[PDB]
This record gives C-alpha cells, structure tokens and sequence, in this order.
C-alpha cells in the first residue's frame, strides 16, 4: 500500500538521477528515469543496513544496466548511504566517488557493471553463493543465512550470450532467491529493438526453468511491482525474471527516444519535467525532507535493526556451535586459517615427473578440507582439468539426485564467460569465499569480459587453466594457446602463474589463495615434468628466481612452466661445451615485479646476455630479456614431442640459440631490461 | 525412400571414422557414430560438386560439433572431394591435411571449428551472404543463388553464449534456407547433460523465432531424418532447428557413456562393431565399391552436372546484363575494382583536424558504391562507431519494414562474439565478400573467440574498434582499453591499425580491404586529431615510417594514433630546448613487421635511443623501443583532457622523458631493438 510520499519519493529519484547528469553534462538519463519506481519499490522491501553494507546477509541489488548508475546513486544517497549530493555534483569527474559506471569499491555497488551482461551473471554467482553458506551453516532456530538477490537489467544484458550462459545454469541450479527485473522499454542505441532484437524473452526464461512475471505500466504501477516482488519471492525453486515494461525517459519530452538514452536532457526538457512533477524548475539537487525522513523510517532504521538482530543471532550461534561459529566468523573476518600452507605439498629433486595439471589436483585435495571456503568447478572439463577432489559433493538443488546447495563442486557447462563472471560475484559475496574454475588456457579468452573485471574489481578469483601450450597436441591450433599469457600479463593487476614443477604449483596455490584483491589464471601443462633441483614455494612465491645458479655466467636463460626444465637441460649442453648459463625461473610476472627492483636486479642483472624460452608468444618479453625464443605464430595438430621439435624446443634448440645470443653481444655492454630512464 | 545400399553406406562411414580415431590412438569417435546416418542422408541431399569446392552456388555445411571431424573427413573422401585413405591415416598427425579439428584451408571444410559455438555461428553469416548474394544478382529467369547452409552442432555448442547471441539475431532475420541439426545425445565431457544443461531446446529456439522439427530416432530413422530436412525447406520464414536425439558411439559397446565422447575405441570393442555391421573385424579402413558406386551416382555426377548448368546459367547471365554479370565475375575472380583505391580520401596539414571515428566515416560513405560486396554493420552502436553510410539500407527481412536482404547494414544489437562470427561466415561465404563490424575497442575482446579464428583460418574481417583508449573520458575505466592493442598484437595474423590522421586512416582501409588473408581491427578515436605534415596513405601503408624526420636526431618518438601528433607537438618543447627529435608513426605492427628488414631498421635504426609514446599497456612495446611512456593501471572516469593531463600525456610530459632517456642512455652504444641474435 503506497501513498503520496512515496510517490514523491520516486519524483525525487527520477529528478536528482536527471539533475546528476545534467551537471556532469555527460551520461544516461533514460533507464534512471524509466525505472525510478521499480528502485523505489525495491529498495523499500530489500532488508539491509545502509550504515553497514558489508552485513554478510543482506538483500543485494545489483545494477546490470551499469548506465543507468546515475539512479543507484541516487538510491545509495537517498537512503542512507555514505554518499553526499555533493558526490553526485561530482558525477562522472576525475576523481570522484561517483564515476560513469558502478565500481566494486564504492560501498553500495555490490559489482563493477558497465559491460553488459556481466551484472546478472555476477548475481547468478551471489544467489549460489547464498544458498551455500545457508546449507554449511544454517541451524535450526539459526537462520544465518537467507537474503534475496535482486537485479536490474536491460535489453543491452539480455543480447550478451554471457546472461544466456548465466541464465541457463541458474534454472538449472533453481536459484528461487534470485529475482530479476528487466526494464523493457523497446529501446536500445540504434534505435528500437524490433530492428535487432524481437524474440520472445519470456518464453526463453521459462525454457530455462525461470518463472516469468509481468508488469504492465512500470511507469506508475508501484502496487504492480510490489506484487510481482512478492510472487517472486513464493517460488522458492525458481529463479524469477519480473518482465516490467516501461518507457524510455519518462517524463521527458523525448520519452520513447532512444534519444534519451545516453546524453544529457537539454535544460528546458528537465525544467518542464520538474514542473511536471510538481518540484521548482528553477532548483537542482532537490532532496524533501519528508523523502529522508520516510526512507529513516522504512529503510535505514528496520535495516539498523535488523543487522542488529543478526548480530545477536550470531553471537549464539558462536556458543551454540564453537567451531561452526569460530570457522564462520573466521571467514568473515576474511583471514584463511592460520599456518593452512603448511597442508600445500612440497617436493624435491628426487621426487618423480608429474605434469602440473596432476599437481594441481594433488594440491586441490590437499586443501579443499582446510579451506571450507574453497569452491571448485569446471566449464564441462572435470576429467581434463582435474579440478574436483575425490569425495567432492557437487553444488546442485536438493532435487537433482547429484548434491545439493551444500556441495562446493560447481559443473558449469560449456560456459567458461559466465563462469568467470559467476566466479566474481561469489566472490564478491563475501565470507571469504574462494571460488576457482577450470577451462583450457585457451577457452579462458571466451571469458575476457568477466576476467577482465575481475583485474579492475579486484575479484581475487582462480583459473585453473589446463593444457597450456602445443603440448596440447593431437587437438591442434584451435586448442594452442599462443597469444593468451601474452594478453593477461598486458592487463593490469591479474597473476599469470605459470609453474614448472611441484613447488612451483604449491607456491602458485599459495599466493593465489591468499590473494586479496588480485585474481590468478595458474596455465598448467599435461605432459610430465621433472621435480627441479633449486625451485621451492619461498622462492617461487617471489614471482621469479634463480632456480640454477652458477658465477661469471655467459648467459641467463630466463623461462617458465615446462620450458624450465628444457632450459636446465640447455644448460647440460652448453656445460659441455665450456659455457656457462645460470637459469632463472619466472612462475608470474605480476609477482615479479612487485618484488622490490633491488631483488629483481639480482635475478636480471646488468653485464649478462638474457634469453627468454617459452612456447607462446614473444611479444611480452622485453620487459625481462635480450632476446626471446618462443612461437609468434599458430600451433599444429600432432604427437606433443613431434610439434615442440617442429618448433625447435629442444635442449640443442635451446643452446643453440643461446650460442648464437652469445655471440651476438659478444664485446657489448649490456643493461638489464629492467633498468627505465622514467 | 532408402534402401540396403544406403544402410551400408551408413555402417561404411561409422567404421571408416572408427578407424581414423584408432589409428591416431587419439580424437573422439562418440559423436561421428552417432551423427553417421543423419550425415548420410543429409550429405546425399546436397548439390555440391567435389570436384569445384569452391562452385558459389553450393550448399554449404559446417560441423560446429569441431571434435567430430573423422566424421567429416570421411563423408568428405566418400564423397568425392581430394581427401584419399592415406589422408585419413594421417589424422591428427604433423604436417598432415587432416588436423585433429577441422581447418578453412581443406577444400570442403567450409570454416575452422573446433572451439565450441563457432562453427553454427558462421552459419549464420554464410546465410546472411547468400540471402544478400541472391537479393543482389538473381533475376527472373536466373536464380544464381539460392543455396542452403548446413550445420551439425551439440549440447556443447548450444550452451556457449555466442549461439544464441547468433541464434537470436538469426531468428530475427527470418534465415529460411539455414537448417541446423542438433546431435541430441544426452551426453558432455563432464557426464549426463542433466548435471548443468536441462533447459527446454526447443523452446528456447522457438522463442527466437526458429521452426523446430524432431527425429526420435536418429540412431536409424533414416526417412525420418531426409523428412525433417525436406520440411525445414518448406519453411522459407524461419531457420529451422532439428532435435535428433542420437547414441553417442552408436554401436560401441559403451555407446551412451561420457568415455566414447574423447577418446578412441578399444580394439576389441572396434572388432565387435565391424562384425556387428557385418564388416570384417580384421581389416580396417574398408570402402565397399558398392558405396564409391553410390555415391558417385547420387552425389558427385548430380553435382558436377548442377555446377555445369549453373556455370552456363550464368555465361548467359553476363550477356543479359553485362554491368551485374562483369561485377558478379570480379566478385567470383576474388578482386577488387580496378583502382578502387583512388576513391579513398586523402589530406594535407591545411585540412582541419578530425576524428579518427569521423575520417573513418568519409572513408565508408566514399567507397561504399565503388565496392558492393562491402557489408558493414554495428553491435548496437551506429551512432557512435559512424559505421553507417548515409542512404545506406539495412539488412533486414522483406517483412521487417526497415530494408530487405539487398541491404548492406547489419544490426548485429548487442552481440560482438557472434557479430565476429558471423562476419568470418559472411567473409567464408566468397564472392569477395568484405564484412565489417562496429563496436567499443575494449569490447572487440568480448569476442576473442571468433577474432582468434579470424586470424587463424585468415578471414579478412575488419572491426571498426571506436573509442579506443582513455580518450572515452567520463565512461570510465570498464569502457577504456589498456590491454585489447597489445593482446591482439600478440596474436598471430591479424592487423592492428591505430590511425594518426586523415592520411593514415585511409591506408588503414586500403590495406584492410586488399589483404586476402588477413583480419583486420582498427582502432579509432573519438576526440579531434590534426592532419599532420608527412603523412600519406603510400607511407602509412607500410605500417611504420618517419612521418618527421631530423638530421642525427637525439631520440627517436616512435608513437601511434592519438599520441603522434602529441609526440609530434612534444619535438617542437625539446627543439626549443636545442633537442632534436625525429618522430616515428607505427599504425600497424603487422604490416610493420612484414616490409624487409632494411626498411624497418631505416625507421628504427641503431645508434639512438628510441621511446615510444601510446596510451595503452608497453607491455608489447620492446620489440620497437629501448623505454616506453604508456599507461600500465586501469584508466579513470573524468573528462577525456583532465585524463590525459592525469596520466601526464601533454607535450611537456612526453618531451620530460625523452629527455631522460636520453640522459639514461648518454655516452651508451645503442642496438636497434630490431636486431634479433637468430
Ligand atoms: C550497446 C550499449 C548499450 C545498450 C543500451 O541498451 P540497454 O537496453 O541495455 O538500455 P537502455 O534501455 O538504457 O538504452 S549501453 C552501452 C554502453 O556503453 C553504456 O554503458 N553500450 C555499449 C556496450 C557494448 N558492449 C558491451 C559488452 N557493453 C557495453 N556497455
Ligand atoms: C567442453 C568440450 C566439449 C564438449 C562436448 O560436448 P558436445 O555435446 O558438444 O558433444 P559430444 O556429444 O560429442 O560429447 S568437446 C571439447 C573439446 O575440446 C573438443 O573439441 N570441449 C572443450 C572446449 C571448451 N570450450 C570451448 C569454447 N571449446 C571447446 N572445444
Ligand atoms: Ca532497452
Ligand atoms: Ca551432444
């Protein structure tokens, strides 16, 4: 039952999102305008702590449509959150809390969204992430755990194959506490939908085993909304798609335009909107009183108490199960257990030669009991990537026959986007969950629109990314990464790891385990590798090291992965030929260089040829090396050993062109490639 | 109606795939059994001629199930086409023509597929061209187009977001001469596809707007099978999917298990299924004469003769109309028009600073006309890529209202991994196709995937990549690339163009247009650029030259796009200070890296220090230059100027480093970063 004031409440939000951008002369004033009733039914029944957005159970909104963040802003500051008009005033400025699109690290902004479809994907993640910390922890008489996951989206997100992906694994899993509201407007940037977009949504959602709701006039209908809401919340095994259909910019002149959509409406179109709407057109960043006081009373001060009433809750839980409690509230204060490395396995020289994508596994089943936060899965390549543990129980409805919401193994089908996507936002839950997903190196580039997100967010999420190189084989190009390390270790703040051997493997899980605010892609090899005499997780964790040392070397063979140990080898032939090469091992490159530039010296020095060897691209490597032995072109479909002697990765290969780097430089003074002049 | 002849022919193809997979001792023999009768029947009602892979007017079929491909190689050598049993009992081995996946370069393999939702992606394209091909030439009495696009695909291509982004848009554009054949057998590398795939099929494709059809039996329902197809026709509104539930590895003796998806069958229970279809179980890759009988009687004569007829169809069709017959024969010959480069704009210093994204615009609108198989388009984002020509008519169905398929405009909506999919079918299709696509640069790696195979399989596709750095401004660092130049330059194949100016934005076109084999992604601006003094489309077209050139310079700018000109304003500040700066253009590392090493070291010569100046990642930098100026963090949501200035690019900023470089290098002997040891 709503009245007048909240029909003033929601001429407040659609006025101060228009007033935003308008002052910043620059962003989306369409989607804030059309979907402001929806916000403010929404944001009205969603329980959650404003003074206190990182409660771990509250209701979570997320804003798909990231554009449209002139309207999230205006609800976090309208409701109680540590957001000023004066940050609005600010809107889209350099510097500013309130940038063009929704980032992770303001408080409010659940996911940073922008790039479509990666919001309802991150809210696919949320909503299993939920129903997993309620079936690990929840007790009778201690509901710890049960919020909703809401989302808004648009057109834009539905085109994405990523939501598809997303969408078709969250009927599956029957995630009832997910609900969606996608503001159908028949508009997009090239104009309406009919000219690139008319199949039947609804009838595609219900395919998927959604429960498809309507609502008529979203433009005015607050009863309508609130009523689809509540029917969302009554089917508990399906996730709900609410298909509301508004327009464009109401209230505008241009409303219905795809004019509107992203540019600023002109100042007589927002003082005849504001007369419209009762408010003075000759005032801007205009807030009611009674608009703060009614959210005080129907938000902040029921979402103050409610956290409140967690919080007590909690406490007893803590003294009804000690250790369920200790483990829930450890993982709250985002600490792994203390000394949990000491379970990470470690090797020696004498140990056999394991292939990586084996040592990873060993590694995974070694921990997943430690780390109760772990999550595991696979984008259909369970076998391949070895990335489940022995008496893993999958993550799945409690009717699928297969596991339940308490398992921590995820089968995510052939969807590697959306499972980099859903990674973030189970991530992003929080309670230190410790999401990883494994895919073929390769196919982690079908997700670079999640990955990428995950850098710039600071999701610290893992790929377990098997079948690194032409070691591949019999499958081919198609399957040969080539370009992959490449692209990731040009992309800011994301570990490339890629270990030679089982310390390294242990020590690649460990830093990216304790990561915080990086994400980790670990490229494993299939072929079997030697244990190597000098690599150990201390030394590995530096990022790089000198695995082979030796005085006065002639040359520094820096490598990684599988090509370590084919530098080692290098180095028995060039031995034998009375030349001496000191071997430097590089797991990761972002590890490396934030190692102090004292330590990197040490291991790239200045006075000394440096050659690189890896069996991918060349075109990273002049941050470290001289000159660079890899492959700058695509891959072959045969017998591994045949396809690396095809390209020359042999121990000769290797001294050969170690011979020839020698003699190249031969009298020059050379500088480490790390020296800048700026 | 099919008879015993057609029932061998079907265990001939089963066992033949059977014994390429076993003599490989690797590759997947699940789906080739399961898929066998379905190829049959369907191969067997196709007008094609083996002996002219390339006759335009063929239907055309693509295995977007890529693993399948024994499949494919034996329908393809008992058929006709120039694939002998010795090329099979090669499979999968170096060097062979029979890849482990299938590769564009084998005649009758009409795209590389391999990674999972590709292959019916370019379908769609394939379509498309040849709904346009036929709106564009057939006239009354001469149909010269009118053939139909095959595609076999499964659970694992219909689960990647890019099929339905390209189903989606194929739905819309009322694709009645694409049938799709979907292997419905239950079964995914990780086990029973009701562990993460249990969506309703049909119902979703219905919702696209597609025709679904079933076969129950597509174990043997060999009528059943030519009945869907033969219906699939009738409906010339919508492209039609067939759900044929199938065994995998029917006839194994594990058929229906996940273990006959990936890997080959034992001997024993390869001995088994010969007898079992009454072949000897001691000899392998048998070709009953019978069947080489048959099939040239149904397949190959029929299709030689169609060839035939179409060829004197279309002698009479050059003297009926000699201006459409000669444009359709330069199409056929793979050429461009005569000097259709003198077309393209060309500019001096006195002309007035432009975009990039504008300058690409004029190029479009001037040669548009001059070149009819140019079809460009937009991921939602016309008015902002200005990929669209003024009288320009969308490609769109009769019915739509908005054009027909005469048009030239594509509404990709929000789709850029199928819109790159679908360009590289468009481009597959031939008649010189030249597609183009417009989106965001830092979303162009939201289709990685298709891009990849752009450059593998050599599809001369070209992105229209807008908006390409932090010049985007207020957007904000989810819509400013860092990574996207340097990850594609990494990758093998593909031209990276970043235009200066007016003059190298036409050599941008003229290069993109001509290459054959090569994709294309150019980068544009949004901000106003200065028509610099010393560049020219011949220059620029070698991808790297001296735009300003200095007697013994001091140091040597080496700079793309945007920062060109501020490189070029940065000599004018160290020239004031008695510092001499030659200045460097690179708009493309590709063509760069292709012109002979002379030249490239005449550009980039020894004896001087060399910093290069792009605002992107450096990481791909150190095969051009001893120091980079570039930006290694995400970007900022603020004015585009205020960015910049943050960032430090103002021509004082670049000239301060260069004169610390060359502090930093003073009294040294410098190496051009060219020169390479072997
Ligand atoms: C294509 C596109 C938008 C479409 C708007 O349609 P919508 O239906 O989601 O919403 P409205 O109803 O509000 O118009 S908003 C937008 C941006 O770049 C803006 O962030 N873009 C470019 C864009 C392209 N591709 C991706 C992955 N993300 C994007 N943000
Ligand atoms: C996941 C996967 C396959 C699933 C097979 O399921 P399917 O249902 O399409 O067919 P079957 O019925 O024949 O099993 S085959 C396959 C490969 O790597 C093989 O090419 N892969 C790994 C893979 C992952 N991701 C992508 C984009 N492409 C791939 N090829
Ligand atoms: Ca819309
Ligand atoms: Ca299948």
């Amino acid at each position: 039952q709503f009245t007048d004031i909240d029909k003033l409440a929601v001429s407040t939000i659609r006025i101060l999102a228009v007033d935003t951008v308008s002052k910043a002369n620059s962003g989306h004033p369409g989607a804030p305008l059309g979907m402001a009733p929806a916000a403010h039914v929404l944001w009205s029944q969603m329980r959650m702590n404003p003074t206190n957005p990182d409660w771990i159970n509250r209701d979570r909104f997320v804003l798909s449509n990231g554009h449209a963040v002139a309207l999230l802003y205006s609800m976090l500051h309208l409701t109680g959150y540590d957001l000023s008009i004066e940050d609005l005033k600010q809107f889209r400025q350099l510097g500013s809390r309130t940038p063009g699109h929704p980032e992770f690290e303001l408080p409010g902004v659940e996911v940073t969204t922008g790039p479509l479809g990666q919001g309802i994907s991150n809210a696919v993640g949320m909503a299993m992430a939920q129903a997993n910390l309620a079936a690990t922890y929840n007790k009778p008489g201690f509901t710890l755990s049960d919020n909703y996951t809401y989302v808004f989206l648009g057109d834009g997100c539905l085109q994405e194959g990523i939501s598809s992906e997303a969408s078709s694994l969250a009927g599956h899993l029957k995630l009832g506490n997910l609900i969606a509201i996608y503001d159908d407007n028949k508009i997009t940037i090239d104009g309406a939908t009919s000219i690139s977009f008319d199949e039947d949504v609804a009838k595609r959602y219900e395919a998927y085993g959604w429960e498809v709701l309507y609502v008529e006039n979203g433009n005015e209908d607050l009863a309508g909304i609130a009523k689809a809401i509540a029917q969302a919340k009554l089917s508990k095994d399906k996730p709900t798609l609410i298909k509301m259909t508004t327009t464009i910019g109401y209230g505008s002149l241009h409303a219905g335009s795809h004019s509107v959509h992203g540019a600023p409406l002109k100042a007589d179109d927002v003082k005849q909107l504001k007369s419209k709407f009762g408010f003075n057109p000759d005032k801007s960043f205009v807030v009611p009183q009674e608009v703060y006081d009614h959210y005080q009373k129907t938000i902040l001060k029921p979402g103050v108490e409610a956290n409140n009433k967690w919080n007590k809750l909690f406490s007893e839980y803590q003294k009804k199960f000690p250790e369920l409690g200790a483990e829930l509230a450890r993982r709250l204060s985002g600490q792994l257990p203390a000394n949990w490395e000491s379970k990470l396995p470690t090797y020696t020289a004498k140990d056999s030669a394991v292939a990586t994508r084996k040592l990873s596994e060993t590694v995974l089943e070694d921990v997943y009991n430690q780390l109760p936060e772990l999550i595991g899965g696979s984008a259909d390549l369970t076998p391949s990537n070895l990335t489940r543990w022995k008496e893993a129980l999958d993550f799945q409805p409690p009717s699928s026959g297969s596991g339940n919401y308490s398992g921590r193994y995820i089968r995510y089908g052939i969807r590697e986007h959306a499972m980099g996507a859903i990674m973030n936002g189970i991530s992003a839950f929080g309670a230190n969950y410790k999401p990883y997903g494994g895919t073929f190196l390769n196919f982690v580039s079908y997700a670079a629109g999640a990955v990428r997100l995950s850098a710039l967010s600071g999701h610290p999420v893992i790929w377990v990314a098997t079948h690194d190189s032409i070691g591949v084989g019999e499958d081919g190009p198609t399957h040969q990464p080539i370009e992959t390390l490449a692209h990731f270790r040009s992309l800011p703040n994301i570990q490339v790891w890629r270990p030679a051997d089982g310390n390294e493997v242990s020590a690649a899980y460990k830093n990216s385990l304790e990561s915080k605010h990086t994400p980790s892609i670990i490229a494993l090899s299939r072929q079997n590798l030697p244990q190597l005499e000098g690599s150990s997780i201390e030394s590995a964790s530096k990022g790089g090291y000198v695995l082979q040392d030796v005085a006065n070397p002639d040359i520094i063979l820096v490598a990684t992965g599988s090509e370590v140990s084919l530098s080692v080898e290098a180095a028995k032939t060039l031995a034998a030929k009375n030349i001496k090469a000191r071997v430097v091992s590089l797991p990761d490159f972002f590890t490396f260089d934030k190692q102090p530039l004292e330590y990197r010296l040490s291991v790239l020095p200045d006075n000394v040829p440096i050659m690189s060897v890896e069996v991918l691209a060349t075109t990273c490597w002049g941050k470290y090396a001289h000159q660079s032995f890899g492959i700058d072109r695509f891959g072959a479909s045969g017998k591994a050993p045949e396809v690396f002697k095809f390209f020359g990765f042999t121990p000769e290969g290797v001294a050969e062109r170690a011979q020839k780097t020698i003699a190249f430089y031969k009298g020059d003074k050379l500088i480490s490639p790390l020296k800048k002049a700026f």
